[PDB]
């Protein structure tokens, strides 16, 4: 136990920012897949 | 048993739509056959 000190968070801003970018990219790719599946369904629904 | 989840229906809209098309086509063909049979009987009934 040390007096005169406090602990900050144990987070690193660099890793968090890169994870923001990567998670956004994953979201975008999954949305593209969902859009493809909707387009296929609409295509069958127009015969 | 998993909590936080539900099961949807196990149908495929693509296959259901294709079966809709095929069943309509079968219906139309059989109606054509019935129409032909009625025409034959009417043809006999006019001698």
């Amino acid at each position: 136990i040390n007096n005169g000190m406090l602990e900050q968070s144990n987070i690193d801003m660099t890793q968090e920012l890169v994870d923001l970018i990567s998670a956004q990219r994953n979201f975008q790719a999954n949305s593209r897949s969902l859009e493809v599946h909707n387009q296929l369904q609409q295509n069958i629904l127009q015969i």
